[PDB]
């Protein structure tokens, strides 16, 4: 069975978590002594390539990643719009909080995260993030956006494409367990340590 | 025929035509979110997702990218640990240099870059980024790596492995034109850039 090595206050993990009750399967969390896979004993990394593992390893269909070369270039293509511009910016802003005691989150930054959220606006002219279905991808930019929008606010009036697109993923019945809860907890964890860190 | 909408200084661009050289592909770069191919119609654009594509395609085997899920894990990590980390953590500087007109690099951008380079020193336990095989994911690092180092010095003795694996990368035959090259030039042209803006 599945074992996952994990922090469901962080964004990747929440990735897989999702992508785990898509695909209908059940995990078993432990906390470290990320994420990390442990698949009977077999390791896998990095949650872009355990979340392309678990679909290979055991979907019953590929709607959450096509094998489809050029369907599955476009997920490809938002899985590292995820890492390389949405979660690397959050990162940029976060570890200067969490690791170096900080308390100001310079205006650069801000609007770093700020121009990523109009470039997600752009991406989604479908339903989701790759196109008219749901995928992978959708996990990926979602465990992100929802813990962010907590520290650098996401206004409705900008990004109406951004807010029905959370809501349609919303409305997935595990989304509250396997994202919603942590990545609303973790932009809290940030606004406390940023506060804490002042004191 | 393949067709690359492209700049050469481009590290994502210079991943892609490693790719298409490894994979013994002729390509047309025509000069311009690049790389975009253009393959008789289809239309793919993100390099990672490009290399992927065309491993996928025009392979002959699948060193390049593999069929094994574990092994396929391994080269995915290190393709997200080329977008995530290395890359990124090269925009944060030179997008300063190149568009606000700043001529110094804040310092703790610099120790960002060089933990990125103490990670892919740790992740060079084997000869290539994903293991003892050459991949794809070595052509993303490389694309980064061969621009970055020429502006956050990359130190030979705390580093080995990777003045090793590129060494590696260097006895390919077409690894200064898809990329030796162009890397280089990337990183003396943020430098020339950074001097230009100190001056009135």
């Amino acid at each position: 069975k599945l074992v996952l090595y994990t922090l469901h206050l962080s964004p990747p993990c929440r990735a897989v978590e999702l992508t785990a009750k898509a695909l209908g399967l059940e995990l078993e969390q432990k906390n470290i002594n990320i994420p990390v896979l442990d698949d009977d004993g077999t390791i896998i990394t990095e949650s872009h390539a355990i979340m392309i593992y678990l679909v290979t390893k055991y979907g019953k269909d590929d709607t959450l990643y096509p094998k489809d070369p050029v369907q599955q270039a476009r997920v490809n293509a938002a899985l590292h719009f995820e890492s390389g511009v949405l979660f690397a910016r959050m990162r940029f802003i976060f570890e200067r909080i969490f690791f170096y005691g900080k308390s100001d989150i310079p205006e650069d930054r801000v609007e770093y995260v700020q121009k990523s959220y109009r470039l997600l606006e752009d991406t989604l002219k479908d339903d989701f993030v790759a196109g008219s279905k749901m995928t992978i991808a959708d996990f990926s930019c979602i465990s992100t956006i929802s813990s962010i929008m907590g520290v650098v606010p996401l206004e409705q009036s900008e990004h109406p494409r951004i807010y029905e697109w959370i809501d349609r993923l919303k409305q997935l019945p595990y989304y509250e367990e396997a994202n919603g809860g942590g990545g609303t907890d973790l932009g809290k964890f940030v606004l406390a340590k940023k506060e804490e860190n002042a004191k």
